[PDB]
C-alpha cells in the first residue's frame, strides 16, 4: 500500500505534509473548502484486488492550533463528519494498482483568519490490509496553507 501527494514520491506510512491554496480574502459568513482529492492519492501495490485494503480516518483528526476554535466538518466516502472527528469513518475499499484520490473534503467554517505556511488540520489515516496479519499502518496528513487568508 502507498500513497502520494501531488504525484510525488510513494509514502508507506508517517506524517506528510500536504499544500493546499485558499481563498484569500473571504467575508464573515462564508466557509473554506478544502478539497484533498486533488492532492492526495492511494493504490494497492499488488493489483487485482488480491490483497483489498481497508482504508479510513481516525477518531481524534482535528484542527491545529487556533483554528481549533473553528467548526468544521469532513467529507470522506459519501458520508459527512463533524469535524474535529468523534469517530473514525467509514472505510474505503482500495485494491487496484491505478492510484486512487481520496474521496476527502474539508469545511471550514471561521482580521488574519490563516498565515502562510500554517497548519491547518491534522488528519489521521489508518490502513490495514484482508491478507495475513493486515499489516497495519498509520498516516498523518498535515494540511498547510500555502497562503494567508484574511478576512477584512
Amino acid at each position: 500500500f502507498s500513497c502520494n501527494v501531488d504525484g510525488g514520491s510513494s509514502i508507506g506510512a508517517g506524517t506528510t505534509s500536504v499544500y493546499v491554496n485558499l481563498d484569500p480574502v473571504i467575508q464573515p459568513g462564508q466557509n473554506l473548502v478544502v478539497d484533498l482529492s486533488q492532492h492526495i492519492s492511494c493504490w494497492n501495490d499488488y493489483g487485482g484486488w488480491y490483497d483489498t485494503d481497508h482504508i479510513n480516518l481516525v477518531q481524534g483528526s482535528a484542527f491545529a492550533g487556533s483554528l481549533q476554535s473553528y467548526k468544521g466538518s469532513l467529507y470522506w466516502n459519501n458520508v459527512t463528519y463533524p469535524f474535529p472527528l468523534t469517530t473514525n469513518t467509514n472505510v474505503l475499499d482500495i485494491g487496484d494498482k491505478t492510484p486512487m484520490p481520496l474521496p476527502l473534503k474539508l469545511y471550514i467554517t471561521p482580521g488574519v483568519v490563516i498565515k502562510a505556511g500554517e497548519v491547518i488540520a491534522r488528519i489521521h489515516m489508518y490502513k490495514i490490509a484482508t491478507l495475513g496479519s493486515g499489516n497495519p499502518r498509520n498516516f498523518t496528513w498535515n494540511i498547510i496553507s500555502n497562503n494567508s487568508v484574511v478576512m477584512p
